[PDB]
DNA sequence: GATCTACTAGTGATCT
DNA sequence: AGATCACTAGTAGATC
């Protein structure tokens, strides 16, 4: 039960040009906090029937799943193959990705343990070799932090709520015209 | 696609590359009430840009943890320049134009200033800088990385003060450790 | 107030 | 250096 707060952070440039948070638990334990207080928008990565941490990639707001930049996609997939125990020797790995919403938590939850509410929603992609680069590129912009996972997703809840409410108060403005037109 | 007009809480982020890949975040408030708030509730990471003698919005530029001022990659804080310029009514077309450039913390209000004013607590840590002329090729970039959001600033503030006291715990402890374990070398 | 029970937790030690 | 693990050591309800 070690708080270990610690969650490393990363940060992943697209050729789109676009920026990209990823993160992965420094703990096997810490990452169950990680899957307490997800969000929506994270998108979670693991090797598949092998042992590994789990990176998360945390896609911007109203981005959906397919929409992940085939680059940056990658720089997920090699970060989960460096930290899993036989990926970072074994080449031609594959990595699962799914979303946070897509994962249950299993009764036997154990540690490092989690399920998939429909595994349709899970997706595959394949690692072939070691690629150094990528890894490197990455240290530079990996951090330490020690997050309050559940505020922090409040926030995110909160500007949401904010977001709904000015969409939704425009959308009954017009229909006050429309019901006088 | 953010097809959304105005609404109280709105607020513009921005993104900023750097040429060692470490991306920036820059926000700025268009409007005079939004701009109190962001004011009252910035970040000590914060770096305050305004035309200098002119009637402009405040855009934001955020560091990461622990970066200093001086440090600011000349590429970024030219895209905040250029910004604060174009978001400016007389400087979107000046040529030769002053922005100034400061920490949020060294920001004061003094009650004589009213909404959308502000001083600074040392002169010495204002700084300056001069953009030339309009540069559209970065505006065009930075339009890409545009988005609204109408945060709960005074919220996520506190989220990052947390953090930071979590650090804190975490040194403090691993000094009651190795503390700890040099009682135990000699006993 | 006195055991009593059940829970964190700080300490030692032995696996990988 | 690290983590599981293993007794003791201590705190919290709670209980009669």
């Amino acid at each position: 039960h070690h708080s270990s707060g610690m969650v490393f952070y990363f940060t992943s440039s697209s050729v789109n040009s676009s920026a990209y948070t990823i993160y992965m638990g420094k703990d096997k334990y810490e990452n169950e906090d990680l899957i307490k207080h997800g969000w929506p928008e994270d998108i979670w990565f693991h090797v598949d029937k092998l042992s590994s941490a789990h990176v998360y990639l945390r896609l911007h707001k109203g981005e959906n799943i397919e929409d992940i930049p085939k680059e940056v996609l990658m720089d997920c997939a090699h970060l989960v193959k460096a930290n899993s125990i036989q990926g970072c020797k074994m080449n031609n790995v594959n990595v699962v990705y799914t979303p946070w919403s897509n994962l249950k938590k299993t009764a036997d939850m154990d540690v490092g343990q989690i399920g998939f509410h429909r595994q349709k929603d899970v997706k595959i992609v394949t690692v072939e070799k070691k690629v150094n680069e990528i890894l490197n590129r990455l240290e530079k912009t990996k951090v330490e932090r020690f997050p309050d996972l559940a505020a922090e997703k409040e926030c995110r809840d909160r500007e949401e709520r904010n977001e709904k409410k000015a969409q939704i108060q425009e959308m009954k403005k017009r229909e006050k015209e429309e019901m006088k037109k």
